[PDB]
């Protein structure tokens, strides 16, 4: 059922704001954020150090995005390759409440526990969500169970995490938000029925497939 994370306990969590909070993301170094390609839009301000997104509480850093880079192979219909990089106009000041999260060196396996965090905003969904950061500890599901949950839709660039029993909904992640497992960013909140229906898993972009692209893109921009 998840829980309130606690202010600044997820220091890599970011809010993307274009007048209002519209997506999450993950700080991966002082000047770059990873999010979902379906989060793309103009005039992004990156908000770090947030807990309540409607109240200035004292640990925020607001930094304009200088550049967004959608994956070359992003398909908005299938959500294959749902990943985007956002460069910050200035480097964030890193401390205990604002910190980067490591990229994976290896992919994660079914059964591994992950932390999904966010304010529960699914972009363009029109759905209600809280103003403080929420968290869910959830396991990665097997390939076969993921495909069985979403026949014909799961590519090699996606994985499922969450619960197939319990009779609850999981609405913690924002579009573009982090799935962190054993201190590595393994997933990005992409799509699924995990919030709309009970007993369904979320679907996440499989970050480990993109580490080479992320590193090369950052190194050149
Ligand atoms: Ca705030």
């Amino acid at each position: 059922g998840g829980y309130t994370c606690g202010a600044n306990t997820v220091p890599y969590q970011v809010s993307l704001n274009s007048g209002y909070h519209f997506c999450g993301g993950s700080l991966i170094n002082s000047q770059w954020v990873v999010s979902a390609a379906h989060c793309y839009e103009s005039g992004i301000q990156v908000r770090l150090g947030e807990d309540n997104i409607n109240v200035v509480e004292g640990n925020e850093q607001f930094i304009s995005a200088s550049k967004s880079i959608v994956h070359p192979s992003y398909n908005s219909n299938t959500l294959n390759n749902d990943i985007m990089l956002i460069k910050l106009k200035s480097a964030a000041s890193l401390n205990s409440r604002v910190a980067s999260i490591s990229l994976p060196t290896s992919c994660a396996s079914a059964g591994t526990q992950c932390l999904i965090s966010g304010w529960g905003h699914t972009k363009s969904s029109g759905t209600s969500h809280p103003d403080v950061l929420k968290c869910l500890k959830a396991p990665i599901l097997s390939d076969s169970s993921c495909k069985s949950a979403y026949p014909g839709q799961i590519t090699s660039n996606m994985f499922c995490a969450g619960y197939l029993e319990g009779g609850k909904k999981s609405c913690q992640g924002d579009s573009g938000g982090p799935v962190v497992c054993s201190g590595k960013l393994q997933g990005i909140v992409s799509w699924g029925s995990g919030c709309a229906q009970k007993n369904k898993p979320g679907v996440y972009t499989k970050v480990c497939n993109y580490v080479s692209w992320i590193k090369q893109t950052i190194a050149s921009n």
